[PDB]
């Protein structure tokens, strides 16, 4: 399925989720971007995009790569070590998350917009290949839209311009759905005819 | 020298600093919480406190355990890695930062007053033992006071309640201050006569 032209409202929906058809390929450098909007102020633990591999299936602890959150905080998950830093986003209004992992320099990056929230380091690598990315999955505690995911290093100016991913993009037929009905919303930010 | 109710006045002083006589010995856990006060609004890259082994005298890039900062970020040092989270701390305000390493999970945690602002996941390891500490040291631009260390891992709840450190505290006879002239202010947050 596209999701071109959609938004998945997952608030409140447990059994549900969206898959990516297409394994991901090793990638040595990538950002990743996803809209989200909370439809409930004091909200539990939650994820909003996580890439799944056999690591994550002993015990289900280990996540290769995913971004999560409670009321109070944003959560990074690179190679079963996290990273959480405290946060004071507003319900009811859209927001990007951006992610930009350099394998080179080790160096992962969260910024909000167009702003740098979080730069960690740690060990250079890249991402471990063919694990499958999973959308809101209990369930994200409110909607998600535009994710997108490019093999290179977006600069912060280009994060709002409503790019299509070039290994991963929102609008291409490769979405699997679980149990939700994506909705189309004219108003959403990057929507065009 | 002792800096008993008193507190160490970097601002614009940039061949001053203050060091440590003891060096610190191997720590798995340990709390350290100093208290900072920013006197100019838009600043430059500076340093609270860093702890320096033979590692740093290479080329002057390696910092076993450090806060730092710029004029919207608080950087962490740790065994080479950095952590850089985006702050609006306040100037002309006293503000409390501790960071809580614990070896043995191997976690790093940065608070200002009783709340987290960062949880970053490293490699388990202690601290490397005998380097040497150094406050303010193009030099820190305000004040700083009432720098503690602890060889346990302190509770939100106790970070205010003006406890000396066990491994390294403000008032005790261990300072040696190189061309500052630290200064008595009874408004300070913990000064009893
Ligand atoms: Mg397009
Ligand atoms: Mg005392």
């Amino acid at each position: 399925l596209s999701l071109k032209g959609k938004k998945l409202d997952f608030f409140g929906r447990g059994d549900t989720y969206v898959s990516l058809i297409d394994t991901i390929p090793e990638l040595s450098r990538f950002t990743a971007c996803i809209d989200l909007v909370f439809m409930d102020d004091n909200s539990r633990y939650w994820m909003a995009f996580s890439y799944i591999t056999n690591n994550a299936l002993l015990g289900r602890e280990d996540i290769d790569l995913g971004l999560a959150g409670d009321h109070q905080q944003l959560i990074l998950y690179r190679l079963g070590k996290t990273f959480s830093i405290r946060h004071h986003l507003a319900s009811f209004q859209w927001h990007t998350i951006c992610l930009i992992w350099d394998g080179v320099k080790g160096k992962l990056e969260l910024f909000l917009n167009k702003e740098r929230i979080l730069e960690v380091t740690d060990q250079p690598h890249n991402l471990t290949p063919h694990g499958t990315l999973f959308l809101g999955h209990r369930s994200f505690p409110g909607s998600l839209y535009y994710f997108q995911l490019w093999d290179h290093i977006l600069e912060n100016e280009e994060f709002m311009k409503c790019l299509d991913g070039n290994i991963v993009s929102w609008e291409e037929d490769v979405w699997l759905v679980n149990k939700i009905i994506p909705t189309v919303d004219r108003t959403l930010r990057c929507f065009v005819p």
